[PDB]
DNA sequence: CGGGCATGCC
DNA sequence: CGGGCATGCC
């Protein structure tokens, strides 16, 4: 069986999506998010708010796992790992990439078999006059970190799944982790319209 | 008792003295030698012949330290060392930036008190017809790795020593291990002969 | 803070 | 190979 987790998105039944607040597009803004790449701009181990919406309300026992995939289809089988300095330099292994904060019921896996790490916290749904769930996620090194990522994009990929393994809903996004968010995202998208 | 290996030149008694091959400068050239900077520019893991050069001949069993200390004053009492990378990726320890090939009598020393590193070999006298004797060093980093030099230039401090653990003499020269030593080298003198 | 150097890599 | 992008840092 395949050690490549899928990153197709599926919606699925509950009609689960991503969202993103929106930023003020500073040269170094903590983080920003590009709609048109479908693509979170952020920077290394400081909070990445993803917000989870459904349009039906998912089982109590529903999960949202976090994982990292290398975007590149010659870098898609190798496990996305923390770089040798950072794993260096107190729940989360320092092997894992993506760390929650704020979540007393985090879990953080090391797949026997395919050897990839995730972060699992429960779901929970959206308070009262909220129409979203918000996660804050951290990202450990920048996608340039030697022995690491070494400047390959990843993707992030959300799943949720109810308590006895079922997949309910597939979401991902590309992630560069980087010194200057806005500057990176800018040069982006204007790449995009020129040369895309 | 200071913990920070002296750098002053002490051509002393034998008349000790460093020499250096010239190359091609080449954009990538392996290895090349500025002597207005007293500079090294080399590749990381690839040979470095360092000449030694004495007016009079050492005493047998005179030994020959090389031993890596950060240039600028604010990093000086760093000990210098390999990064985690190269660490972590059979007599060097992983953590000895600089190493000697090509000997059989190479000795690593962690020291006790200071913790620097050095790397010691027997000092040869040249062969007939021959000048001056060449060890060939290997810088295992690159001056800019994370976690490592971080960047941060090193001078080498090649010190002459008898059996007896007299300083017999010493010289430097500073080192930027990097990708392409004949444009670093370009840029440097340039920027001496503009900015300096 | 935004301009621009840095430097392994494309 | 040398031109020029890359991107954390100055
Ligand atoms: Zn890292
Ligand atoms: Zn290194």
């Amino acid at each position: 069986s395949s050690s490549v987790p899928s990153q197709k998105t599926y919606q699925g039944s509950y009609g689960f999506r991503l969202g993103f607040l929106h930023s003020g597009t500073a040269k170094s803004v903590t983080c920003t998010y590009s709609p048109a790449l479908n693509k979170m701009f952020c920077q290394l181990a400081k909070t990445c708010p993803v917000q989870l919406w459904v349009d039906s309300t998912p089982p109590p026992g529903t999960r949202v796992r976090a994982m990292a995939i290398y975007k590149q289809s010659q870098h898609m089988t190798e496990v996305v790992r923390r770089c040798p300095h950072h794993e260096r330099c107190g729940l989360a292994p320092p092997q894992h990439l993506i760390r929650v904060e704020g979540n007393l019921r985090v879990e953080y896996l090391d797949d026997r078999n395919t050897f990839r790490h995730s972060v699992v916290v429960p779901y929970e749904p959206p308070e009262v006059g909220s129409d979203c769930t918000t996660i804050h996620y951290n990202y450990m090194c920048n996608s340039s970190c030697m022995g690491g990522m070494n400047r390959r994009p990843i993707l992030t990929i959300i799943t949720l799944e109810d308590s006895s393994g079922n997949l309910l809903g597939r979401n991902s996004f590309e992630v560069r982790v980087c010194a200057c968010p806005g500057r990176d995202w800018r040069t982006e998208e204007e790449n995009l319209r020129k040369k895309g």
